């Protein structure tokens, strides 16, 4: 119940606009252990699988919600968010979205 | 819909404890264009245009509810806000509150 | 109602992992008056006693909810809260157990 | 002596860059008051005044030096500064450089 | 060689400016280990004693020069201090300085 | 000239201690690209290779000098550093170690 992970993924424009620290930074505040990481259509893409207790909908509340003009601040799109295209960041959405997302970007070596 | 415009100004309180860099700061990094900006009772201020999609309702979010005691952290008056004498900035309530007070505070050609 | 009076106190987590500037960077940024510290089970403290209006309240609000999976970001235990265990900080919840919390932990004349 | 002023503009590219906020805090910290402000070939600019002991040298040297390359981490080009050609920033270079600058870019009721 | 101890204190502007936080948050994440503190002619003060490595010299370079106008941008007086007069903060001058303002300051029970 | 490209690692007692992301952050603000990120003796590490006009000899600049206890303050180590043993950052020293270990590191693909 705490070999929980997520996967998590900086957006083109959170790219472009020099945000992957930050996020990053976000989750290592809050003690998430960061278990996985590449640099991989129109962008370059920052995937990283992390790992807590809960960190599925924690990761969740902690980005905010899809549309950024009802996003809370403190959270990432609250913060750092444009519009709904440009929404910054990307965060399975269920257990199940999570276990199917990291297969699907990692290899299994790969994670810890 | 994205050519929209509201009026900010850092209160006296704001320009005395050293806030103003911090409040554009916040605007900045939610993606909104600054458009003009001048340095004018009780101390100085400082009146600034923003444009950008929604901008209107969604800076009022990112300052918080007028009452700093139920301020939500994150926000502006939520981090900083001492008492609702001492609240920090005002920003324009509605799209018409917006076009009557960026009208007031500038001259046309200081607004971009 | 404005020399209002509450306990705050670092737990060893947010002592161990370098938190304690963090706690009291959010207060001073609120506009509390520092009045009283000391840095003594298993981990050292820092307690403290904060001043102003509404402090027990906001602080509360400041902290965040006691379930760090349900923290909003923004407080404290929303952006370095881990579980419950360690959730960092312990804050009075309401006047009479800030009077009794100060004088538990302070002399008198310890206190502004 | 410490009624000195110097002139101070973020050049085209920091406000590409949205580092208007990140300028003006700097100054805003160490103590210097804001005396005037106006948000005017390619892009648009900040145009500020500001007041204190030795704002002249003092703000040169938190500015670091022309050559980003070369310029110091903690100084506003030596963290943020791509190269000499986007230097982010320009401060008058001594106290017969501020009275023209800020003269040729104010009206004088502008000033404080 | 890393039970070495330094004394440090925030002078009443320091706290005026409410900065206590920032400063210790800067000892912190170098890794010095806090191992006391108090909060104490014209205005409340902030006494503290730091601990590790080379402790004493490092945290000297780590406020800058006495003469904020010189001060490096990156230590704490060069990114908040005023004039010499208002220099926020004091800390031992060497091992001898550090052993005699501990004590002065500190019952011996108080310190770690 | 502009595509020069160096090798940067966070060491384990920077993952440890929660600085990737401020590493990160600190490149994305001095406007260098991110080219290829994994995450792979004692404690995991995460390697990096940045791109940009003097990238190889800036980045020694910012991490600051070997020996964290002279290291400038701004510089990471500078900010960040604990003993020499503990440097939380390893960067390539010249334009041929920053050739070998980024093919030491990568596969050639991995790299954009
Ligand atoms: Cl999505
Ligand atoms: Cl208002
Ligand atoms: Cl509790
Ligand atoms: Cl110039
Ligand atoms: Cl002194
Ligand atoms: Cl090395």
């Amino acid at each position: 119940m705490a070999r929980e992970r997520t996967f998590l993924m900086v957006k083109p424009d959170g790219v472009q606009r020099g945000l992957v620290g930050e996020i990053i930074s976000r989750f290592e505040r809050r003690g998430f252990k960061l278990v996985a990481m590449k640099f991989f259509s129109s962008g370059p893409v920052c995937a990283m699988v992390w790992e807590g207790a809960n960190v599925v909908s924690i990761s969740r509340t902690m980005m905010g919600v899809t549309k950024p003009a009802e996003s809370a601040p403190g959270t990432i799109r609250g913060d750092f968010g444009i519009d709904v295209g440009r929404n910054i960041i990307h965060g399975s959405a269920n257990l199940d979205d999570a276990a199917r997302e990291i297969a699907l970007w990692f290899k299994p070596e790969e994670v810890a």
